[PDB]
């Protein structure tokens, strides 16, 4: 395939691929994704860092024979670096190590036994383990690597390529989006930080305290001001770097806005009555309202406004019971993330509509607690809400908003 | 509109409607259903049992009126009989309620109150509470009301037309189908079973030993071989009674098929690798499998397969030490509908893959054992599984099938 | 049901329907929307501008009784206005009549036999047939109505609020949006641009000479610059009018950005790398590129981006001599809405992959002209492309790109 | 991966790949499927018969291995068969070429040129083509090969097993079935003769006249009689071949049920409310009706239920003066097709509601006469149907029922 | 019945940019075309419908009443200003009746009963209108049945449905005891009048 490559520095090219048609990826929607992969031509070496998803490569190879045609320079790849084992972005690493079988792979102790199960064929490959602030002399060009265990796996690692001041930051800070624009600069700023909010809620949430862990000993070490640009491995290439970092600092603290998230589902609409009850009275406070119903919602957006709002309504009919069953999804996908981990503990409310001895809301009150909300108040009502009911519904919603805009 | 009842006895119709284009129904997939209610003409008063969801009702007054004129009746209903509240079965109740204003409407005693919370133009109708035994003279034809609390809600109760035999038992014996045909004689049976299994695994599995102790009533009562034809509210009528009878007493005491149903959820492919090498095990001894890949399939489906497999495996990676969360909605569902209360405990195993710590296994063993399943052991891997390993779960599937054939329904 | 009314004006309210929930209504697809409704507070009368879609008149009647609470009003409405017979506006009409019987109805000639036909217990009602330019007086308000057949439909019409000059435009200038902002500004302006973009290019693309020749009669009658606001029947109220009437006025007259859109099925994946190659080659010449891939991807957002594209691309397979049947229902859409009729006859270009006589490509060569484009060339190959046939696709996208930037 | 290899006959084994899965293949919904291979063990040379999906080869791999194991062989394949390029049954042919490079590969002529331009590793690799009645010899077993062009493909072809009468007929009797049973009469009747009702009418409709030309050369060869069983590349073996080439020969001429298939859309439910009204006309003749949703509903199976309908009826309503454009995707796939090769024009009606001038209803019309339908009546009304309409709509119904129980 | 291949044909010669190059067309019968746009143009009118204000009216009788209601019929279309075509199946053939129906956007026909059937001269006419297949030109011409009987009829009903079957859109049909009443004539007037309403109405 004929692709061509996109400089980012001097002898620095995006060699990445746009995966246009992709819809779903884990359980993540999206509108296609890139697998952002980068060859910095050092005066001696020619490194790749990172690469692509398996059956992805044929933009990526196009783009390093771009890249080196640009240069003056032969097809071939001195050094590899692999900052992460996940398959998204080491993928190719079995066909870059069969075409170039003496270029050593840098990567972390862990990622080495993470490569070789996921890629027999690379058992014997020329592995070199690195360690934080270990670099490598590419000729006029400086590799510093940077270890980030779970930032967001184990064998995770940054890779600074130290003259410019551009940190290969893999996962962290990266969006999934896919544009022909490369650069943050060049998209609307709501794209592009909405973006950048559903990754870190999806993927950051429950590293936090590592977030803010590994930001201490940046600055510690002299290094934030040092770094000029972010190029991860999805999505736009951050030359405002501050502006990334900024925002993970604000999620990674609690800073939300004043906005409920709501969430149902329902069988016979008695549970989405409520639903929009509850948001007629926290809208007549004047606070935002984000309404999700799990009959055609996903977990990933919903996920995404959970992380900026200061409280959360989950609510759901009662079935044998227990809670109808799709809040289970959702309910162990927020014990995973562990939003408490952002040193907010978000309000909430349980509510729901039954038929005989109920229970279901109990249940969800209960689970609200076990994934770090605070749980304020639960509302269960007998089939069809009535208008007194209705007014309940807008009445605790009135006092939970008031109870918002009062939270720090 | 214009649409013709069906006779199903003499002086007795079925005035239902098919609902051809529903695929989704509380979460329950679907290739549409009916909503049967059914119209009794005796001397002296015309009954209607039952009628349809809300804004469904077209099909239905076409059919009423339809059957009024093949009896030489004017268009009229002198009673009203409310089996179940649920809005599938009642949600007509107030356009019928406003048109025969007179009518009584029968129904047992909390129905009352349910049906008045979902239809507040109700409040004044002219209900008359029924319990068990009590019966209605039409002129020359009789309806005998039976209660039937949580089978399924608290409201139900079946209405038998005595002379002829004709059970209608609303949910119960139902099947969610929509065709032209309307007896069990008159569609595939193996189309008729499968839906009447999913209908019993969705709906029925945690009343498994109230249905067993209705049995041992009606038997009691010397009803049960009097029952000639069950009308339910959906899907097709029993012509041969014994035959879903028969089947329910097999569901509700945990007889079950040589198969293993398994079910898992995968990121990078790891989980369903597994998943496919323990099949591969399982069939070397000569036992069914039916494979489930949480992404795509959903739990109604599911549920119905469970239902008569001596085993049942669930696999998921770990993310954030949780199993993979697409197998909480499964869990929750399994946790309602209590599997366990059919007699037996099938067996099950739990596995995964992960790429640190671990632990999903561990929790989906736990989550399997809350379920009422006996589980015999957890699998975990580091990402993608070797040879020898796909060899082991080869091995664990061989010596599961080996158990689930020494196992007696 | 409790439900907040909110005041545009001076004794002016939005009394609409927050849908949030739907995410399909016709096949254009949408993460909820608004069925906007009004309610005016003349001295004498009390006049309510369109309603709502069937069944969803809980939160209407409650935003109602809200707002003739705040006016110290009884519960009570005296004009009953339909600007459009569809029953997202008109659905709870036969309510508003069977509660306000005297309450009489104004709507277009052809509205009448409309409303009646969707409505049989409109029968008898209060029918009050108006015609361009003539007013009604609610006391110190008065409601000027403007005929707009066409504009969607035959029984279109808008009524101008003219002390205050607040137009309710009914469809024209809605966009499929539910937020709790009920304004323009109050939102980031890329969602609202492209919502509205979505909107003209589903709704208003055939109708693009209807448009130009509707604003050439507003600017005769001096009555453009006198709009201060403009309160359609779905999403934002524009309290900038001329922001969405110069983007009517773009969309009408075929003003586009250097943009291919590209369209495509496959189903062994050949058609899909010549996609992706045709991409490559228009992206090397900085023209944007937007890909949908027609198994995942649906015919709203198609259309959105290729009303603003100087190009597009269209690839399917050949299956017994036909193209890849997905393709036809884009092609009857396009059909439809005529993008010709912007005064612009964007280029494109058709391909596909076949493994016998082919013909697939031919047939979507000629679709494509019977749809307006301007077909510049075909391209169809055996089975799975050569990196000779994939360099002819980015070749091909190459020349193409060339061509859209030299056009106007 | 470990996988059991299932014996067939005396030293003839199937090795196939349980696709469980997959739930879209090509367009073709299905609740998994599998792709067969199969292995005969001469007492000279082992040869395979057809093989799997790209990435797919694990369990073929296993099983080809557990048959060798089973006949004390080696883990060697002497020939390789390929009756079909298309990568569903040649897509690991790469692997098996890498594997044994000296094994030669019998197929068509044209298949050549196809699997090289699918798969380029097999340039230079040892290619023998066959053509009709040619036969080779493994040592005690005969390998006859029959070219069946356009059955489905132009590079198709049979390999007859002569002494025990196997015919591997590739994709011809196959059927989209994945169960741990691989013979006919293992499964119920009903889902075997269902899912071949399926394959025929979606992949060999257009064909039927091919289907009997082929048959009557089978015939004057003598060797339908002959058959003993048909091993085609998906779903179930069949032990009784004469049920399958009898259920072949009933599509092929068009022998058909009293039955309607009635496929429509919607907006606003006036021309689903017409639909379900012309069923019942047609039922209270005693014919049968399926019923098609296209908002819900897609092609694979519509197209399974017309092929043994004796009518169909299309409706949807008119949007911008052209028919819904869902109706543009079943109405492609129709006209490729070609239902009228079946040696029967099903009877047809078009219908639907407008809201102006119309005129969908007469473009349906066109277009079912264009995919070999004999359009009886037409009918179009204005928004809502009425009693009276919707009698007519019964009486219409009722009258073709009538029509279709005359059809002998 | 060729008309959506002539259009098909008239395509493809467009798209190779042939039509306008054309001088004259060289027929196998009759005159050659100096102004071959006279007969592309008369070709594509026939093949897509277009017809005249104009009603073609075939009838066979034995004792004249099917004949007095034919020219009744006849009476109600001319008050509309409507042209009319009429056609004795005893002394006329099929050649010259179906040249009428092409340009007409109705056609009666009308037969007595003998034996339950419809007069069996109208067979002959019915089996060629099968072939032709008017539909085919993209119109469903308007039509009326019509006859005298003397017992239990039946023969005006077989018209209709062969009427339906040869592509027409059957509006109404009428059936009377042996000879017509002023009042029946009336009808019959009325009936071709309204039909003549219609016909106007049709675009
Ligand atoms: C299958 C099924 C099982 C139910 N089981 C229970 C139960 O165990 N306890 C209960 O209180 N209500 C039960 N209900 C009643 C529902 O909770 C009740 O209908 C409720 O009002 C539905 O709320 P929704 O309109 O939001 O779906 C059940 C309903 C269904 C359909
Ligand atoms: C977002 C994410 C989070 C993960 N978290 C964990 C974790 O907490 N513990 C662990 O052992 N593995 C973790 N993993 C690694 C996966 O379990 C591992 O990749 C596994 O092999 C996936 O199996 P699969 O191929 O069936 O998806 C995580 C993977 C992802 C994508
Ligand atoms: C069911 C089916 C029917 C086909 N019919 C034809 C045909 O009529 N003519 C043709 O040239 N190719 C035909 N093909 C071959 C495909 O066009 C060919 O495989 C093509 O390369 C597919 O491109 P894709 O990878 O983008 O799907 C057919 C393929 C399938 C699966
Ligand atoms: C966007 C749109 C465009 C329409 N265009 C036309 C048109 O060109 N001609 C027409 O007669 N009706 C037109 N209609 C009106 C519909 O055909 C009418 O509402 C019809 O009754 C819908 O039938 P349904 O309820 O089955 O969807 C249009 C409707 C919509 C929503
Ligand atoms: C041989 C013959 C057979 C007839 N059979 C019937 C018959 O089956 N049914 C009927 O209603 N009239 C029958 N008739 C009566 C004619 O239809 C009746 O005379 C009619 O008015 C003749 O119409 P005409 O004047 O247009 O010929 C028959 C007439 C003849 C001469
Ligand atoms: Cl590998
Ligand atoms: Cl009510
Ligand atoms: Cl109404
Ligand atoms: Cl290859
Ligand atoms: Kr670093
Ligand atoms: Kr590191
Ligand atoms: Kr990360
Ligand atoms: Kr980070
Ligand atoms: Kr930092
Ligand atoms: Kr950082
Ligand atoms: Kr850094
Ligand atoms: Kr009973
Ligand atoms: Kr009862
Ligand atoms: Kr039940
Ligand atoms: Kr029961
Ligand atoms: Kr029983
Ligand atoms: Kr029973
Ligand atoms: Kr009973
Ligand atoms: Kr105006
Ligand atoms: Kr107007
Ligand atoms: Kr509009
Ligand atoms: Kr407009
Ligand atoms: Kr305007
Ligand atoms: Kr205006
Ligand atoms: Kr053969
Ligand atoms: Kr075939
Ligand atoms: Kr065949
Ligand atoms: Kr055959
Ligand atoms: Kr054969
Ligand atoms: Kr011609
Ligand atoms: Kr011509
Ligand atoms: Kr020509």
């Amino acid at each position: 395939m004929k692709a061509d490559a996109v400089k980012i520095a001097d002898g620095v090219y995006w060699v990445g691929v746009l995966d246009w048609d992709i819809r779903m990826y884990h359980g993540y929607t999206l509108n296609g994704t890139t697998y952002n992969a980068y060859l910095v031509f050092g005066d001696d070496k020619v490194a790749l860092i990172d690469n692509t998803y398996p059956g992805t490569s044929a933009q990526m190879w196009g783009r390093i024979k771009d890249a080196c045609e640009k240069e003056g320079r032969e097809f071939k790849i001195d050094v590899i670096v692999q900052n992460h084992v996940e398959k998204d972005h080491s993928g190719a690493l079995p066909e870059i190590h069969k075409k170039f079988p003496e270029a050593p792979i840098y990567c972390t102790e862990v990622a080495v036994e993470g490569l070789v199960k996921h890629f027999p064929s690379l058992k014997g490959a020329p592995f070199k383990v690195v360690k934080s602030l270990e670099s490598i002399d590419l000729g006029g060009k400086t590799l510093t690597f940077l270890e980030a265990p779970l930032l967001h796996w184990p064998d995770s690692m940054f890779t600074l390529y130290a003259e410019e001041g551009i940190l290969f930051s893999n996962d962290a800070f990266g969006q999934h989006l896919c544009f022909t624009q490369r650069f943050d600069h060049e998209i609307p700023e709501n794209i592009l930080m909405d973006a950048n909010q559903k990754f870190y809620a999806n993927l950051i949430t429950p590293l936090s305290k590592l977030v803010l862990k590994k930001f201490k000993e940046v600055i510690e070490l002299g290094l934030l001001e040092k770094i000029k640009m972010i190029a991860p491995s999805h999505g736009q290439i951050w030359t405002d770097p501050m502006k990334v970092i900024g925002a993970y600092q604000d999620f990674a603290t609690g800073k939300c806005k004043d906005k409920v998230t709501i969430v149902y589902d329902t069988m016979h609409g008695s549970t989405q009555k409520m639903a929009h009850a509850f948001a007629e009275g926290i809208m007549s406070e004047g606070v935002d309202v984000k309404m999700y119903f799990l009959h055609n919602d996903e977990r990933s957006e919903i996920v995404k406004d959970i992380l900026d709002s200061k409280a959360f309504l989950l609510g759901a009919p009662t079935i044998y019971d227990e809670p109808f069953p799709s809040v289970g999804d959702l309910i162990y996908y927020l014990k995973g993330l562990k939003f408490n981990r952002t040193g907010l503990k978000r309000l909430a409310l349980a509510f729901g509509s039954m038929g005989g001895n109920g229970g279901g809301t109990k249940v969800l009150a209960e689970k609200l607690k076990e994934c770090g909300f605070e749980v304020l108040d639960e509302y269960e009502l007998y089939y069809v809400p009535t208008e007194d009911e209705l007014e309940k519904c807008y009445n605790m919603g009135k006092r939970l908003a008031v109870k918002v805009k009062e939270m720090k």
